[PDB]
């Protein structure tokens, strides 16, 4: 084991907007004068260093600004040790809006919008159009359109995105499915978050 240990130890640690996370950095040192510093965003925020054997970095009610690279540096008898960890702050969408809200066999397209989300990148954020618990074959994804939340309103701060996937639909076939589903999935280190929303298929029009 190394003399400097951080818990949790993963190189990237995700925390939801509004949640909390604690990172504890421990330095084992037989000598006096051992110091532990948390920084990584200095300068911008500032670094904090004390002579001690344990320093705890605590994010409470996280904002998007809490995001970035953190470095714990421990100094023991002329030697320095380090641990670098990315704090990733995400907001999983709190609402999905489908358009049209219900489908009719013959509708050529359906859009699914995730509200107040970040990150928006496709390596993390994914949209699926499902019939049953399977992807609807023949559904052509037009590609996510990203807009900022859009003229934000009162409350707090932090800018989030609105992301819309759209699919050109294949014929639903027959027997006609009772429903399709849009699922937005966010995959981050150690996490998979999902929101599946029913899309009624009105066989008789409407």
């Amino acid at each position: 084991v190394k003399p400097l240990q951080v818990e949790p130890p993963e190189p990237v640690v995700a925390v939801a907007l509004g949640a909390s996370r604690q990172l504890t950095c421990r330095l084992a040192c037989a000598d006096r004068g051992a110091s532990v510093q948390w920084r990584g965003l200095d300068t911008s925020l500032g670094a904090v260093q004390s002579d001690t054997g344990r320093s705890v970095l605590t994010v409470r009610n996280a904002s998007l600004s809490a995001a970035g690279t953190r470095v714990c540096v421990g100094s023991c008898g002329g030697r320095t040790f380090q641990h670098t960890v990315q704090l990733l702050v995400y907001a999983f969408p709190n609402q999905l809006t489908v358009s049209p809200a219900a489908l009719v066999p013959g509708d050529p397209e359906v859009a699914c919008t995730a509200h107040k989300v970040t990150p928006v990148d496709p390596n993390a954020l994914s949209f699926s159009l499902l019939v049953g618990g399977q992807e609807l074959e023949g559904a052509q994804a037009l590609g996510p359109e990203v807009q900022e939340e859009e003229e934000e309103p009162q409350g707090d701060e932090d800018v989030l995105f609105r992301v819309t996937e759209r699919w050109r639909l294949p014929p639903l076939g027959t027997p006609v499915p009772p429903a399709l589903y849009c699922q937005a999935t966010m995959r981050l280190p150690g996490l998979e978050l999902s929101h599946r929303q029913a899309i009624p298929v009105l066989i008789e029009g409407r």
